[PDB]
Order: structure tokens, then sequence, then C-alpha cells
């Protein structure tokens, strides 16, 4: 064995509760957390009564959770504009830090927290846990062996027909900075680049729509109940067009509300010189799908996942994301999600937003 | 009317936790348990939620327990004969698991030991009590297939080696997937045909993917150490019976076929045909009759039952009631002995020759 | 320009009018016929449709062979004559294309190879389903070892109820067997060909005479009724063929059996690295081919994609490949030695009317 890892958690809510806390508990052999911050201390204490170890810290404001020099790693499950604050310099006053999903809504703040990190000495990672799904790994591994050839056309799918989240921070334009483009669209673009392993941006064009978000009959049909139409501060959909310096191109579609039929998110579509591939996931897909396509021995074929069943008496990615995170600081290696990659992601989404000036942004 | 049978389970591992204990609890009105496993914490943990019952690590100490009236042996296959025979049939009714034993002659000793006892004996062939298997069984007993001359036994998994115990230890199991899941399919097949007159047996045993480095990739039950794969990964047989009927058999834990169909049978008759579908490629067990009717080819299948707002339990209940009321359990030991005889003859084609009966 | 090969047809029967005549007119630039059929009005009518000017129409094959103007002979008589019309004769000046099974007899077959080697001429057998695009796809992938070593295979030649009620197939005199040599030939040829294993060590089979003479057997037959009182041949058979490298091949063949899946001219292969199966027959409106393997710790399957929109066969592919190999002096795809192993094994399965495994 080897001691343990003393974890500090900042912000206890939606994805501290649905992803982060269960992830750590199912790897308790490597972690146990005292932490339990939040501006609202009511929740902070409750978590530390379920997942906090034998007598622990429970601060009401982070600045002194970071004081305790026995905590060694921090999980920033803030909202988005606090993502910079609680992380940049603040947390790396002597810690490794796991910041959540959209690294930051701003590119400058993101560039600040990568330099605060590069002097940290410690380690850093972002919550793109979808990389750890078995089929995304499968596709990533395939593109690493060049079995798709060289990818010259990619698509990032992050579409929802009417699945606007009405339960938390995602609609406060000030707390998260943007709408579905940086909510879910950041997941799909991360995989697309990661498999293509192309991060050298040249140009960016985009369009941001504000159409169903303010229509009276807008919330009609939304999965998560109605929402106040006269208070929609973000967008309902956005579409992107990014050209790389090797010539490759990526199209992006992101939305919470749009009258399209195929709700496909956390997915991508790659087109190489030897083969292609597409991943399927979202509201219209009860099971995640992976389909290669190529010409083999002069016939067009397609290779997909086979249906896995159970036996008489015998028979995930959030846990795999987190476990790999701890063993990373433990054995002293690199986590899978690299900080510079999440940086490339946010600066393009930002660039797609900044095409709110109706002009293509060259990099 | 009748007081609960007092049960002692030897072996508190996999099949004991997910088949026997829930079934015994479902039929709690006919039984109560008074626990054994050489990893004693397994026995203690089971004695905590299913049991002031005995909790030992020596099986010999449990058959000494005079309060035990029925013993269930759910330890690996090699162990089956020692625990069951000259030991358990010391005034104890015995329910022995799935693979009677690995050897035709430890099995022949077990039967002999059972008949001396004057007690009750049966084997864990719970797949018989699936309603569609019962369905097929009733239809050939009625002869609605005619004479059955071709029967297929399906016991194939594409990639599902059991990795939670000792299934890959020839010293403790005696064999691989041939006697692990091929016994279920052969049991059903011969039981429906009511034929046990073996003429000849030709078989093959494959060692290909168990030790392959890439073998464990895609396994339902996590990876397996290729170094310590001491038994086969597939085997097929060809059995001829004296009435002219022929039985094909396919068994495997790992093989690159597409159709994972296990605990299933296919029967071609002179008047009609039928086939059972079950396994990892089937989210629902299926039963399909086929025949010509009014000069047109037809097929009869189970209709989709839904809602409005299992077989182990059925098997366990009829077992305890056979003991209580002094009747016959459904799976006769003679039937399970013919099966392992045929399975050992399939193996015994390590001599590259058709064993003849 | 290469001078057209002068073809002589022996047996102007059903296979000539469905396979050989339209193929030879589809490659009419490489050939021209110059027709023998004991039922002389068949040859005379065949010559009026596909013949070339003064064509030789006679009823004795030994006369056609004495035509100096013929150099390639297709033998499309029944199996009982597949040999003598091909051995001694035919291999007495000419190249010969003998039809589907080489012979019902094993030794009849081993002697037409000897007459072909002592000939210096070309020789191929009408196993034309090797030329279906999906069958070569599989053939190409195993040649490249992409399945690994194939240690277990299955040959599928099953029909639920499709006893051929026309032609010659029900006449045991002219064929020597039923579905085991009518369609089990095709299935086993493909299976051996992809495994590339023609080294037998054991054959165990069983032959069933059940629905064929049963009164209600003909009920629901796809081609119509047949009289069970005259039925001379089996309705199904199953075999268990072991090879020397250790591999195993099960085989299923039938015109009539009470199973659900009518799969014929198909194969299934399980290799050390991957597997594959082909689907063809009367339960398959379009041929299928499915590779199966593990790719990055996940089970996957690779199948042909649906082609459509049309615009804006294996019979003639087999024939051109055959004609060309003669002009260029190449060798045809179907090797005579391969076809010999096929009806050896099939004979060894039949030859379990001894209820004994016949070792090799
Ligand atoms: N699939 C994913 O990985 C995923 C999903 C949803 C959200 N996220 C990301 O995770 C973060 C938000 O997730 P959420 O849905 O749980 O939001 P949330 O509002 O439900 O949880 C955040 C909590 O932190 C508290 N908070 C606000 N400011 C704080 C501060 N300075 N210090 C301490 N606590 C503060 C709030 O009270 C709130 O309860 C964001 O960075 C978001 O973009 C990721
Ligand atoms: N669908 C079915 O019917 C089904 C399923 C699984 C297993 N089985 C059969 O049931 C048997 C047990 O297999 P399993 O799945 O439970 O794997 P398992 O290894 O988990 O169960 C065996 C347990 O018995 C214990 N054991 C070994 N030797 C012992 C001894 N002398 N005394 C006491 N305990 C001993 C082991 O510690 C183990 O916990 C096997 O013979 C197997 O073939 C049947
Ligand atoms: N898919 C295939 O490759 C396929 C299909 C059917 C038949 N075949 C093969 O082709 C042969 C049978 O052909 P068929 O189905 O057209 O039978 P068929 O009865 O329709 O035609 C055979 C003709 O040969 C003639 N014949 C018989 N003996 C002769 C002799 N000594 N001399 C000259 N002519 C003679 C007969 O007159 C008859 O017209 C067999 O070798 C059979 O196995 C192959």
């Amino acid at each position: 064995g080897m001691s343990k890892l003393k974890i500090g958690i900042i912000g206890c809510g939606g994805i501290a509760n649905q992803k982060h806390f269960p992830a750590l508990k199912n790897n308790a052999d490597l972690n146990e957390i005292v932490a339990f911050c939040d501006i609202q201390i009511d929740r902070a204490e409750k978590a530390a009564a379920e997942f906090g170890a034998e007598g622990a810290q429970v601060t009401a404001d982070y600045k002194e959770l970071l004081a305790n020099p026995e905590v060694e790693v921090v999980h920033v499950c803030t909202p988005n504009v606090s993502h910079s604050e609680i992380t940049i310099a603040a947390f790396e006053a002597g810690k490794h830090v796991y910041c959540e999903k959209p690294m930051s809504h701003s590119t400058e703040e993101a560039e600040k927290m990568v330099e605060a990190w590069k002097k940290s000495g410690k380690q850093f990672t972002i919550g793109y846990q979808n990389r750890f799904r078995e089929e995304v790994m499968n596709l990533k591994k395939s593109c690493d062996k060049g079995e798709l050839g060289e990818i010259y056309y990619g698509k990032a799918h992050a579409v929802r027909r009417r699945a606007v989240p009405t339960w938390g921070v995602f609609m406060d334009k000030e707390a998260q900075g943007g709408g579905p483009l940086i909510d879910i669209g950041t997941h799909a673009l991360d995989i697309t680049l990661w498999c293509m392993n192309n991060y050298d941006v040249d140009s960016v064009t985009g369009s941001v729509f504000y159409k169903l978000g303010q229509k009276e009959n807008g919330p009609e049909g939304n999965l998560f109940g109605p929402w106040d139409p006269k208070t929609f501060e973000v967008e309902d959909s956005a579409v992107g067009f990014v050209k790389m310096k090797n010539g490759a191109t990526i199209g992006l579609e992101a939305s919470w509300a749009i009258n399209m039929l195929d709700s496909r998110e956390a997915s991508t579509t790659l087109c190489g010189t030897e083969a292609g591939a597409e991943i399927h996931s979202g509201m219209s897909y009860p099971k995640n799908e992976l389909i290669y396509n190529r010409a083999r021995n002069n016939q067009l074929m397609e290779e997909t996942l086979s249906s896995v069943g159970s036996i008489a008496y015998f028979a995930e990615e959030g846990t795999v994301d987190n476990r790999q995170w701890l063993e990373a600081i433990q054995n002293g290696t690199e986590p899978l999600v690299k900080p510079e990659e999440a940086l490339a992601v946010t600066k393009i989404l930002d660039a797609i937003y900044k095409s709110a000036k109706t002009n293509t942004i060259k990099f």
C-alpha cells in the first residue's frame, strides 16, 4: 500500500454530487476527502458527512480550505467564472488541482491558470470524462495507429432537440459565461480534436442563434420542464466552422433547443484518407455507438459494436476518469486530459462566440 | 403441516450467493439454513444475511452437525465427489451443482454412494425449469415433433470466461467450458429427446485463445491471466445414438463466432422442428417451432408479454418438496451421469479416435 | 488479336442453358462453339441459338472429340459420365471444363486427374460460387492471415424444403446422391478453400432418409410436390471432418429438414485472431458477410453496407477467367486437386453406411 490521498473539494453541487463524490468513494483505497467547501456551507457539511473521513475540515469559503497544508489535491466544482478564481494561483499555493469541465469561459483566464499551473510544480487536469468511455478510447486508439489515415474532415456533434437544463447554474449568463456552446459543445469538440490530434488552429467562423430561447412556445416539449422565456440570457444553438493549418476542417453543431430530429452529443465524425468513423450518443441513442467504415477487399463495409448480453447469474467513465487522476499524482505521471488541450478547446469556442462580430477570426 | 428442512451449504462462493440463497429465501417457508467455505469470511458473511447457525471452514465438521438434514454442495468440480459421496451421503440429502463431477467414475461412485444412503439426490440443472424449455419438453413427450434424429446442443459464448474463481485450474475443475456450460445444453437436448443410448462419440478440444496474449480482450468478466489458463476455450462433439439419431455439440468460453447461444437446443423431427435461443446474444429466451401446415411453411414463437401497472426458485422449491413429501426430484442422477459420460468421451478424443459404447 | 478459342459442349442440358451458354455469349469475343447431346434435338436447338455457322451437331460425344476444330470442351452431362467423357477421351487433345462435382466416385475422380496430368492440357471444375464478391473478400482476408489460423469451420448447405423437382437431381443413377453432393459440394469447397486446408485425417457422417419417403414430406416444398414413393436419395446429412493440423469442420446439407434457417453455399470460420461467416440461401434475399473480432478491448462486427441507386454474374466471371487462363497460358482458379479433396470427403461421409469413422 501507500498512505492515501487527502482531497479537498470546493463547491458541492450538481456534478460534485452526481460525478465527483461517487467517483472518489469507489476508489476510496486511493482517496478520502475532508474538504467540503461551498459559499453555502449547508451543503459543504452534508457531503463531508457522507464522504468525509474521520474528522475533517469544513470551511465556508475556499481561501482557508487552501490554508490547511494537509489537504494535497483540490477538485474545483465551482461555477464557470469561479473556475479561474479558485484555481488560478489561489489553489496552486501548494496543490495539485482538478478543475471541472469548461476549463474557463474566458481564454485569458484559462491562459492565466495554465501559467499558474506551469509553476505549481504540481499537476492539473480538466473534467472531460467522456474521453474515458470505452468506445471513445477505441476510436482514439484507432487514430493513434493511423488506421483512419490522415483525418481531413471532422464533425463535433453536441445537439439537443429540447433538453434545456432548468435546474441550476447553466442559464445564469454571468455564472457560466455562455450557453450550450460552452456547456455541451465543449465535450464534442474535445474528442474531435483529441482523436484528430490536431490543435493548430488557423481560422474560425461561427453563428450564435437566439431564437427558441425567447419564444413563448419555446419551452413546449423541453425534457426538463418549462423555463421562463423572457429571461433567457444565453443562446439556444450555435454552429462552428474551424480550419486547421494542415488543411483539416471541423464543423460543430451545439444546442439545447433546435427543431432538428437527431439529438446527438459528446460525439464526433471523422473522415480520413484510409477509413472513417462516427460515434453516437445522446437523447436519441439509448446505447452509445461506434461505427467504422472502410472499403475492404473492394467492398464497402461497416464495423460496429456487437450487442453484449448477460448470463444466468452474472454480468463507469466518471470513475475511470477519477481513478486515473489519482494514480497520476500518486505514481507521478501525467493525467490523460492535458491542460493545453482544454485550452485549445476553450479558445475555439470563445472564437466561435467572438464571431459575434460577423467576421472570421484568424489565429 | 411439515416443518422446515434444515439446510447446510458447503461452498459460499459465486453460484451459492446468486442462485441458492435467493431461492432458499424465496422458499423460506420450506427451509432454513444451518454454512461452510474454506475462505471462512465468505461463510461468515453469508451466515449473517441468510442464516445461530454453524459457520465452519471444514466441510467434515458440518456433516457431523446432526441438525443438518439437507446439504447443498457449491464448491468446484473436483471437490464434488469427495464432499458428496462417502462423506455427505451420511444421512444427508444432497443437491450437487451443475457439473456432477469431472470424471465418469467419481460420478459412478457418487451414484452408488447415493443409492446406499437411501436418501435424495439431484443435480443443479435449473435451465430445465425455464418455461420455454418445459414447453419444448412437453411437446416431444407428446410426440408433436415426431422421431427426433438430428439435435444440436448450443453452449457457445463469444467472450465470457468466468474470472471470479478457479474455473481455469484443471486441478480443481478437471475441464474447461466443455463440462462447465456444455453440460447444460446436452442435458436439455438428451432430456427432450428422451434418448441416452450412445453408440459413438467424436470430439475436438481447442487450446487457442485462452493463452493468446490478445485473448482476454473483450471479455465480459474483465481480463484473465493468459499464463494460468490450464483448460480449453472451446470444444465441439459429434454423438451418434443406436437409433440413428445424431447430436452435434458446441461449447466455449472464448471463440470468434458471432452467435453467443448457450443453454439452448435445436431438434429436427420427422413431423416438426424446434429450437431454443438463450445466451448473451438474446435479451429474451426464445422458443420457435417450425413445420408445414396446410402446405405452407410456418413458425410458432412466444408472444411478447408486457405489463399493465426464476427457474432457480422453481428448481429449489420442487427439490425441497420432493424431500418433504417423499417424491422424485425432476433431475435424476442417472440423467446427469449419461451427460458427463458423453462429455468425458468428447474429451477422450485426445486419442484422435471415435470412442465407441 | 488472339484467335478465339473453339469450344465444344458435351451435354446441352439445364446447366448449359442457364450457366454455360449465356456466359459464353457474354464473353463472345473470346470463344465460339463448334454441340453434343444424346437427346439430339437439344444440341440441334442449342446450335441454332449459340452456334457459329456450320456447327457440329451429333449425339455421340466420341465424334465431337474427333473434331480437330475443337480445343476446349465443357462437360455438362450428369455425374455418372463426368469421368469417361472426360478421362481417356477429352484429355486426348482438348482442355476440359467439367461441371460441378468431379465425380460421385472417388477413384473415378483420382483417375481424371491422372488423365489430366498425362495430358499437358488445362482443367477446371464448375465451382463458380468462388467468384461471388463477398466469397473472395473472405478468401482474400484469410490469405492475408487476418483471421489467423482457422481451427474450426462449418459448411452450410441446408434447405428447409426445396427438393429440386425438375431435371436430374432426384435421379440417383445419374448423380449418386442427394443434397450432400448436390449443394454440400459448394459449401465444402468454399470452406476448405478459405482455410486453405486440404489435408484430411478423419471423416464421420450420418445420412438421413426421413422426410424423403414420408407421405407429407412434400408439403410446403418450394418447387412443388415430389412423389415420396420414388424418392431414391437422402434428404439430409451431417459430417464431422477432422484435419491433420488439428482443425475441425462440421457440415450440414439437406433438401428437406425441419430447421428454420435455409442457409446454403455459405461458410463459418473461427480463427485465432478473428472470425467470419457468409450468408446465402433461400432465407437470405441478399448475400451477407460478417467479420467478427475484438478491436481495442471491444467486440465488433464488420458487414457489407447497403449499395443502391443502381445506375444513372458469377457465372460469366468464372467463364472469362477460365478462357483467359488458356490463351495466356495461365492456371485457372479452381484447381483439380482441390475439387478432388471435396468429393473425397463427401464420399467419406456417405461411406458411413458402415457406421465407422473412415480415417485418412
Ligand atoms: N459533464 C460534466 O462534466 C459537467 C456537467 C455539469 C457542470 N459541469 C461544470 O462543473 C461546474 C458547475 O457544475 P454544477 O452543475 O454542479 O453547478 P452547481 O450550481 O449545481 O454547483 C456549484 C455550487 O458551488 C457554489 N458556489 C458558487 N460560487 C462558489 C464559490 N466562490 N466558492 C464555493 N462555492 C461556490 C454554489 O453554491 C453551487 O451550489 C461548472 O464549472 C460546470 O461548467 C460539468
Ligand atoms: N448457472 C449455474 O448453475 C452455475 C453457475 C456458476 C457456477 N456453477 C457451479 O457451481 C460450482 C461453484 O462455482 P462458482 O460459480 O460458485 O465459483 P466460486 O469459486 O465463487 O465458488 C466456490 C466457493 O467454494 C469454496 N471452496 C473451494 N473448495 C472448498 C472446500 N473444500 N470446502 C469449502 N469451500 C470450498 C471456494 O472458496 C469458493 O468460494 C461449480 O461446480 C460451478 O460449476 C453453476
Ligand atoms: N451450380 C452448378 O454448378 C450446377 C448446377 C446443376 C448441375 N450441375 C452439374 O452439372 C451436371 C448436370 O447438369 P444438369 O443439371 O444440366 O442435368 P440435365 O439433365 O439438365 O442435362 C444433362 C444433359 O447431358 C446429356 N447426357 C447425359 N449423358 C450423356 C452422354 N454420355 N453423352 C452426351 N450427353 C449426355 C443429356 O442429354 C442431358 O440433356 C452434373 O455434373 C451436375 O452435377 C452443376
